[PDB]
């Protein structure tokens, strides 16, 4: 298995535990970037950048710690899948794909010039000094940039966070009439109904039913049709059913895709947008990286010579904006009678799936559309 699934695997059966009763939004690569840059970058050292190493699954990490090899293999992973992701285009010509990963450190720390010229020469990663000991201008700080590169749709002691943004942005291939978008209800558990916004479309599409996990799957492309917008419905309104599986990876989501039909459907969908900020410090020490997060551990020697460098928050910030023109996107009745009906009016399981990596890389449990 290539190390970018096993990490993403890793990562996403401990994430998911928690959240059996939350909305729950994810990019597993993002992740992948922001880690993988403290140890491409030269930054973490020792035990610290091993742990990065043997996480993500490296080879040159797979029986010693060899610190020159490591970085390279992982500075090397970590720029083809951004080459791959950012190399796609969309015509409004912009990326379809916007991976940002800043890094904010205290400004009373000296930054080694190899470091501050590594991040510099990275595309996606962006180092920034920030007085943690101003907590208003810090915050503020943040926020701003945050702010600017979701295009606007967004302690004391602290000595570095990280913060990762992962921008998808497309119009369908196959936009939704916003004529036929109407007042539907949203079935979220028996206590629980809503009124949703349900945009409705009659048209070909490829989808599958899994009668032996409880689920059926269809399969929307964008418009830069390497993505495509999958959503997993459980066949009855009570229950996940196996749909948990492929959101937490146990079962392997292009393995569903490739055996997916083409056919006439019926699809109703949601319109909705969600937005997340994850904390994930916790699940990636679960993971196997810990000298990372803490003071006396830490191996930041790359980025410092003070020492007591580590790191205080992983953060992810995610937004997911579905409406009839697309995803984060802005802007008569079909002759057909589809053989499949597709009404998405209970809770159900969605992802970007990227066809060239297989892999999904937006992983999504909407409970309640809001």
């Amino acid at each position: 298995i290539s190390s970018h699934k096993a990490f993403t695997h890793a990562y996403l059966s401990t994430v998911t535990a928690d959240f059996g009763g939350d909305n729950f939004l994810t990019c597993p690569l993002g992740i992948l970037f922001t880690l993988g840059i403290l140890l491409g970058s030269g930054g973490a050292q020792g035990r610290t950048g091993y742990q990065i190493g043997k996480t993500m699954r490296l080879k040159s990490t797979s029986s010693s710690w060899n610190s020159s090899e490591a970085q390279q293999e992982m500075k090397s992973l970590y720029q083809e899948l951004n080459n791959s992701l950012t190399s796609e285009k969309t015509f409004l010509e912009e990326n379809v794909v916007r991976i940002s990963t800043g890094i904010f450190v205290e400004k009373t720390y000296e930054v080694e010039r190899r470091f501050n010229e590594s991040i510099a020469n990275d595309s996606e990663g962006e180092l920034k000094q920030v007085d943690f000991s101003n907590r208003t201008s810090a915050t503020v700080d943040i926020n701003d940039w945050v702010d600017q590169q979701s295009n606007g749709l967004l302690p004391d002691d602290t000595a570095m966070i990280l913060v990762n943004v992962f921008y998808f942005r497309d119009f369908w291939q196959s936009p939704f009439e916003p004529h036929y978008t109407r007042k539907e209800d949203f079935y979220i558990s028996p206590d629980r109904q809503i009124t949703v916004d349900m945009m409705t479309q009659e048209g070909v599409m490829k989808y599958g039913k899994f009668e032996d996990e409880g689920f059926e799957i269809v399969s929307k492309p964008l418009n830069n049709t390497r993505f495509t917008f999958v959503i997993v419905l459980p066949l009855e309104k009570w229950s996940l059913n196996g749909a948990t599986e492929l959101l937490n990876g146990n079962k392997v989501l292009s393995e569903y895709v490739k055996n997916l039909k083409e056919t006439t459907v019926s699809l109703r969908l949601p319109k909705f947008t969600l937005k997340n900020t994850l904390d994930l410090v916790p699940t990636l020490k679960s993971i196997g990286v810990v000298d990372l997060f803490d003071p006396v551990k830490s191996d930041l020697s790359g980025i410092t010579p003070n020492p007591n460098l580590y790191v205080n928050e992983f953060i992810q910030t995610n937004v997911l904006k579905l409406n009839e023109s697309g995803i984060e996107a802005t802007t008569p009745f079909s002759a057909i009678i589809p053989e499949v009906d597709f009404h998405v009016t209970h809770p159900f399981i969605c992802f970007i799936y990227d066809q060239q990596l297989t892999m999904p890389i937006m992983a999504a449990k909407v409970m309640n559309p809001v």
